[PDB]
């Protein structure tokens, strides 16, 4: 995309901590940038929309190349962050409102480095990543997500010279779902064969998808939470078409370059329904804030080893809370993501181990070694109504069959039109982000 001249781009300042030992950290003066999908797209030498509602203008965008020549994405000024997009920062806390009323629904954002010209790339192997979260106002059907993806640090600017904005304009998004709803891919409008998504007034799908590796630290609302590894072959940003995208709609979910299911550790799905929930007698009380700690263990305990284990623990009101465990007869009580856990649990659930097909923890680790961009988002799910996260999936499945039940939400929950009314004022908060060696962040 070209860059427009109507509004300066002003990312929100967000300090994080880089740590060397427990309680010995230094501030890193980073910032938050809005994903290019949420930006106004208009004519390069005017005010005329190139995209309105869920459609590209066919006169301006008869082809992707013409669209890209004629159109530009514009900046987010400071005033518009809260007023238009529902984003705000107080000290080291970042807040994202779900619906902001001209009416904005959801948000996806990235962490910029201290220069505000590149994404802050995290080399996560043999490191610990930690943050405080509040998901108390997110119920069934919503997801306040924090995760990493194998985006380029410059959003693709060096690879795709028609991308003028780079990381500064939140470009280059890709993930392990190979999404077609990304409006700008490889420096070009994804306007070919663009199709609105029914019941989604703001979104559509273009000819291409954009694939890359994804490490989900946090997919969650107050009812259920998960962390998940998604390797791809290769891991780096890859525009896809046809079978390579692994499109759900053509029966290709397991035929593409990315592991779409991922290998998940989701406490409720692993059959501990009392670990996490909205109340003081759950082990971890989702009505109150808490700290989420993630440790990325290698084979030799060094930065050069292969990724072998994703460990997790929590801190809430000064109380250390170890992760829940897998709880099925004849299955080891795993409390972390490893290749063995993935094989054993997917075996039990009858899920295809595409994680293993894509190179497993080792391949996931190669993405983490090269460095990944931090994503913070809030969203509802127009495909599957978040049932995969917090309900029975498939909805018609027996909840006593291992793998089906992922949370207590009813299978009628999560319809975007309903959650966008009922949960309009939901806000996820991510704060006090800390990064360092294992054992350094609490």
């Amino acid at each position: 995309q070209n860059v427009g001249t109507q509004a300066a781009e002003e990312p929100l300042n967000l300090p994080i901590s880089v740590c060397t030992a427990p309680g010995n950290c230094q501030t890193e003066a980073d910032a938050v940038v809005l994903d290019s999908n949420w930006r106004w797209a208009h004519t390069t030498t005017g005010y005329t929309n190139c995209y309105t509602g869920n459609l590209w203008d066919t006169t301006l965008c008869p082809t992707p190349e013409t669209c890209t020549t004629n159109c530009a994405i514009d900046g987010v000024p400071l005033a518009d962050w809260s007023g238009t997009y529902g984003g705000s920062v107080t000290g080291n806390k970042f807040n994202l409102k779900f619906v902001t009323v001209s009416t904005n629904i959801g948000a996806r954002t990235f962490l910029l480095d201290s220069t505000k010209t590149r994404y802050r790339m995290f080399q996560l192997l043999n490191r610990e990543f930690t943050y405080d979260v509040d998901v108390s106002s997110l119920d069934c059907g919503l997801n306040g997500a924090l995760y990493f993806v194998s985006m380029d640090a410059d959003g693709g600017a060096a690879k795709y010279p028609t991308n003028k904005g780079g990381a500064k304009y939140g470009t280059g998004y890709c993930d392990a779902q190979c999404p077609h709803d990304v409006k700008w891919i490889n420096g070009l409008a994804n306007s070919k064969d663009w199709t609105p998504i029914p019941g989604d007034a703001n979104s559509g799908k273009g000819y291409y998808g954009n694939c890359c590796a994804e490490l989900d630290i946090w997919e969650a609302n107050k009812q259920s939470q998960a962390f998940t590894t998604h390797p791809c072959t290769p891991n780096d940003q890859t525009r896809c078409e046809g079978v390579v995208c692994g499109d759900n709609d053509s029966g290709d979910r397991y035929n593409g370059m990315c592991d779409k299911d991922g290998c998940d550790f989701a406490s409720y799905r692993m059959n501990d329904h009392t670990f996490y929930g909205p109340g003081s007698t759950f082990k971890l009380d989702s009505t109150k804030p808490f700290t989420v700690v993630s440790q990325f263990i290698t084979t030799d305990g060094t930065d050069n080893g292969d990724f072998k284990e994703f460990r997790r623990f929590y801190v809430q009101n000064g109380v250390r809370i170890e992760n829940s465990k897998v709880n099925f007869p004849g299955i080891t009580a795993y409390d972390s993501i490893t290749d063995e856990m993935c094989a054993a649990t997917k075996g039990l659930f009858g899920d295809l181990d595409d994680h293993k097909n894509k190179g497993g923890m080792k391949q996931m680790g190669e993405a983490m070694r090269k460095g990944m961009a931090l994503v913070m988002s809030i969203w509802d799910d127009h495909d599957v109504n978040m049932l995969w996260l917090d309900s029975n999936y498939p909805p018609t499945g027996n909840p006593s069959t291992p793998g089906v039940a992922r949370g207590p939400c009813p299978t009628t929950s999560g319809v975007p039109s309903e959650v966008e009314v009922t949960q309009a004022n939901a806000v996820v908060s991510f704060g006090n982000i800390k990064f360092g060696p294992i054992g350094s962040t609490v």
